[PDB]
């Protein structure tokens, strides 16, 4: 039985810089609402100069997912590259403090640690503006082969296709994982990210490099360039062994071959900030999965964690997910 | 026309915030509810034991300046950060709020001050502060035209810990009074008062300070008494105006023989008390520089403080001016 890690995640190591804004701010600054907008250093300086007083919190989609698995009680690890600077030190502290194995060594102080200016509108939607900085350095040299070998599931971001060499690391992970009888998982990350890497993502799924795919409605529609969600569901199920597809307030559906398991979203008092919802859905699902739970229960765990994170500021729940899971009888 | 309503001067700090259980404070010998000074080695040790955290610009006076700006007053700030990422954060947040902030970093070492703030289930906050670049603040950082052009210059008792900051404050007092302005201070923390009791009383009695902010604990510590009534009578004798806060019991404003009692506002829950006194000073000084009555100054203070304790972060993220309009205070 004894495997060192339940879930290894791999992603862009990012610190979030968070501010609430009005709707007009997104229009004036040509920020695509609800999306991840890549920006260069000049634009990062420009947007920051226009941003209100902010809060900082460790982010990165996969980073959040790893933290969420640890909070739930699972054994997690993380690969992601920061710089040797104060933001890097924050990132390192926060993920390690949650009890995630994190050992990726910074390569120097420049480029500096990635940051994402995240603007949260009154509806709770989040629009991210990301300077990748030190994330561009993540490569095959950062694969801790023993960790991939000893993790039940290695999960990675579609976002990793933006930096130049991260994809090589992921192909190395896929090889090591499958050689050791483990599983690979990916998230489609963002609908524009899917627009950029559609062919490569489909090839990952169809070649069997990815066993479990996470998508939201928008990403699924984008993957097949369709407006027909039923078509998207049918096609994604044909392309990967297990698909977990989130539908915001309408919950989730888990697909396996011809099987579909629908799960309801939880009751929200108020949607504060949706940042991290998809990441924490993956935390809940992968925690359940690596505990041998039913696909329906994995979905329920995902929706529980996602529901909690959207009721706070910050992409990583500050409360105990394991305690919430116990109260909810998901255990 | 005066350029600024309120200039504040303080230790420029970024907060690092985590919730902890009661035992964590005992285990780490952290004095609860207090500002605990720490060296670089202890800062690393405590950080190593701290859970996942959130960062937000802090500094008592920095928070007060931000609150005045939020309410709609014209604010400025003197405080020293380093040329590093935390310094960049601090500089951004205070300037983005519309506060004049022009103090120049002197280098990257010491690095920007940070305070690890541990919030217990009761909402109390226990701060652990490595002063870093704050030790460099001195007379060279006094923008004399700013002091000359500010209705009130307000400063922290906390400034007596770093070595040269008191010299800057004495320069401020001279320029302020020469230009007919008023000087204000907060006693900051009861242990800070324990450390600098004599000096603080001398500031008040010499007339270098006109308006004093204290909480109950600081007022008792100032006179080393258990008698709150004695503390009120004595503080009124030592300074022209005293604003004394009593947590959930509101505040009392003293001027000579006059006393104005003000109630705390109704709140949904105490999330994190960090910044309550700072934002009381924000509301009070905003009111004061708008020509409002001392009681209305108190009410504005209790409104701003009541708002800040219902959120994580020592600086209100919501509009204080809108809240003041809604509360019918403006
Ligand atoms: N390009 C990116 N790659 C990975 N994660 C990102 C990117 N941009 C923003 N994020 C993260 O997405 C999280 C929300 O899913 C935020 O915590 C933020 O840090
Ligand atoms: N030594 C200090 N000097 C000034 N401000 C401080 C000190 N220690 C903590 N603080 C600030 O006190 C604020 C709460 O009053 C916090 O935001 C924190 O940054
Ligand atoms: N407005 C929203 C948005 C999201 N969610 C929860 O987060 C998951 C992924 O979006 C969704 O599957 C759902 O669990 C929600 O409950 N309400
Ligand atoms: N538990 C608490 C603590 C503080 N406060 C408000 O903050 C001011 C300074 O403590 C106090 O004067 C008060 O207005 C509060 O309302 N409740
Ligand atoms: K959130
Ligand atoms: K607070």
């Amino acid at each position: 039985s004894m495997t060192r890690f339940d879930v290894l995640t791999v992603g862009n190591a990012i610190v979030d810089i968070i501010s609430r804004c009005n709707d007009q701010f997104l229009i004036d600054n040509q920020i695509t609402k609800a999306a991840m907008n890549l920006i260069d250093a000049e634009r990062a300086e420009l947007l920051y100069s226009r941003m209100g007083p902010a809060l900082e919190a460790s982010g990165g989609s996969a980073g959040n997912t790893a933290a969420g698995v640890a909070n739930l009680g699972g054994k997690a690890a993380y690969f992601g590259n920061v710089a040797a600077d104060q933001l890097g030190d924050i990132f390192t502290h926060d993920i390690r403090a949650q009890g995630v194995h994190y050992q990726t060594k910074p390569k120097g102080a420049f480029p500096p640690t990635a940051r994402s200016m995240i603007f949260v509108t009154e509806d709770g939607e989040r629009s991210m503006n990301t300077y990748l900085g030190a994330c561009v350095e993540l490569g095959p040299e950062d694969v801790e082969a023993d960790v991939v070998a000893d993790a039940k599931v290695t999960y990675f971001e579609g976002y990793l296709w933006d930096p130049p060499r991260a994809k090589e690391a992921i192909l190395d992970c896929a090889r090591i994982a499958h050689q050791h009888g483990r599983e690979m998982s990916m998230t489609l990350s963002d609908s524009f990210c899917v627009d950029r890497y559609r062919g490569e993502f489909l090839d990952l799924m169809r070649s069997g490099k990815v066993d479990i795919v996470f998508a939201n409605r928008q990403e699924a529609l984008s993957l097949y360039q369709t407006d027909d969600f039923e078509e998207a569901l049918n096609r994604i199920a044909a392309d990967c062994k297990i698909a977990a597809v989130t539908m915001s307030e309408n919950g989730a559906v888990i697909l396996k071959g011809r099987e579909r398991y629908y799960v309801n979203a939880i009751r929200i008092r108020e949607v504060v900030d949706t940042t991290g919802a998809g990441d924490l859905f993956a935390s809940g699902f992968l925690y359940g999965y690596t505990q041998g739970r039913s696909l329906e229960d994995c979905g329920k765990l995902g929706c529980l964690a996602a529901g909690i994170v959207i009721q706070q500021i910050g992409p990583r729940p500050m409360t105990s997910l394991s305690e919430a899971a116990k109260q909810a009888g998901l255990i």
